[PDB]
């Protein structure tokens, strides 16, 4: 009868979370809120690891139209595929996005990043009075990640547009049904109409390279376009509402920023545990099984779906001593924060690098507070992915 997801929109996860992880079973029943259908949902550690290494439990299959889901209406714009990672790594692409989401594009961008990210920080520290790190900061970075990085040079109204149609279409509720559809039909028109222009222009942007990969024809308008939607909801708002949520954990912490001012080699350990400790997402990764299987001894029927709330794992105190203890530097399991297996997020590497180009920009400069009580900060409500409004601060 419990119904998902738990509306802990803040950074307070849902003390639901616990309590399933705590039951007698490895695995529970939901209800999506959105949809009626039944679900599972895994909250510990152990039995997340045993079914997203498990390639039998399909995620595809659970984006699938007409799949068992957690969220409201279908998230692709109505008459198209949705599966566009699936798409492209059919097309052969898997050498192409390696080299536009590796190590090697995060060579060739590490220097802006951080130059960006300490010029915003610097034109913050000259103002007289309180800023806005959300507004100010955050939006710019994770905009120019977006634009130089993924898709090519946005304008200012294209990039709200296609904000505006991520915090729109990827909600659990909040906004209508039809509005939510709309949302996805107006990303998949705008990038109809502009794909081409934008991966033509100069610089090696992921897009660019799509466009231009040979494919055993090329990539029709369609497929570019699903791929454009494809790079803003996996990356646009997932890296603007962790960069909130990861400077609003460094701003509650001056203890540990002390730390990685006095000792800058401590702050990759402090971006690993920004990803373990920072909630980001309020749904669950899921997979459909697609055959009769069994998790930690309960049977899953064929086509029923299965979840596991990221954040749930990541304070699994069987795994990680004192879980909710921000502790840069622990010494426990990986975490959670990009996944488990085969769909691992394969931006992990460009967005370990934003992330840690704002760590140090934070580090270097001691004494940013919030100019407001973290009970204070206003939360955007009914998000897949945790956005505070506006984040007040100040030296
Ligand atoms: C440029 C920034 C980013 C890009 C381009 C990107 C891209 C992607 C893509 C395309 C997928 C789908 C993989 C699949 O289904 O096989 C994915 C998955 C994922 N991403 Fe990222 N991502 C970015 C940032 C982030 C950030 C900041 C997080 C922070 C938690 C994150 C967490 C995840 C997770 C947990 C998954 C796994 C979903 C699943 O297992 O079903 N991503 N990412
Ligand atoms: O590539 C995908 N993977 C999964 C997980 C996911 C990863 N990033 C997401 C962002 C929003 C929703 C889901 C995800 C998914 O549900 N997908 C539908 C939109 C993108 C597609
Ligand atoms: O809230 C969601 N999370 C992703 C998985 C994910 C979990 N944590 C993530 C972090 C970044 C990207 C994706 C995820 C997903 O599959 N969804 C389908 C409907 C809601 C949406
Ligand atoms: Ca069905
Ligand atoms: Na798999």
């Amino acid at each position: 009868t419990l119904t998902y997801p738990f509306h802990d929109w803040s950074q307070e996860l849902s003390p639901r979370y616990a309590q399933l992880r705590a039951s007698d079973a490895p695995v529970c029943p939901v209800v999506s809120e959105g949809t009626g259908d039944p679900l599972w949902l895994v909250t510990r550690y152990a039995t997340a690891v045993k079914l997203l290494e498990d390639s039998r439990f399909s995620s595809e299959a659970a984006q699938a139209s007409g799949a068992p889901r957690q969220e409201p209406v279908e998230l692709r714009a109505p008459g198209t595929r949705g599966d566009a990672i699936a798409m492209l790594r059919e097309a052969g692409l898997r050498s192409v996005l390696a080299d536009g989401l590796g190590p090697r594009a995060v060579r060739r961008h590490q220097g802006w990043i951080n130059d960006l990210a300490e010029t915003l920080m610097s034109e913050l520290a000259s103002r007289e009075g309180t800023f806005d790190l959300a507004a100010d900061f955050v939006e710019p970075l994770s905009s120019a990640l977006v634009s130089r990085t993924l898709l090519g040079e946005l304008s200012a109204d294209e990039r709200d547009l296609l904000a505006h149609c991520a915090d729109t279409g990827l909600r659990f509720c909040g906004v209508t049904h039809e509005e939510q559809v709309h949302a996805f039909t107006q990303m998949h028109e705008f990038f109809l109409e502009h794909a081409r222009r934008l991966a033509g222009t100069p610089g090696e942007h992921l897009l660019k390279l799509i466009a231009e990969a040979p494919v055993d024809g090329p990539l029709s308008d369609e497929a570019l376009a699903e791929a454009g939607s494809l790079l803003v909801v996996a990356g646009f708002p997932t890296s603007s509402g962790f960069l909130c949520g990861a400077l609003l954990t460094l701003l509650r912490h001056p203890d540990a920023v002390q730390e990685l001012h006095a000792h800058p080699e401590r702050v990759p350990s402090a971006v690993e545990e920004l990803l373990r400790y920072t909630p980001l997402s309020t749904g669950s990764v899921k997979r459909m099984a697609t055959e009769d299987l069994e998790i930690d001894g309960v049977r899953i029927k064929a086509g029923e779906v299965v979840m596991v709330s990221l954040e749930a794992v990541n304070h699994d105190p069987d795994a990680f001593e004192d879980p909710d203890v921000f502790r840069p530097g622990r010494e426990g399991p990986m975490h959670f924060g990009f996944g488990r297996g085969r769909h691992f997020c394969p931006g992990n590497r460009l967005a370990r690098c934003v992330i840690e180009a704002t760590v140090r920009a934070v580090a270097r400069r001691p004494g940013l507070r919030l100019a407001v009580a973290p009970e204070e900060i206003s939360w955007h409500e009914g998000l897949f992915f945790r956005r505070p409004r506006a984040i007040p601060a100040t030296w």
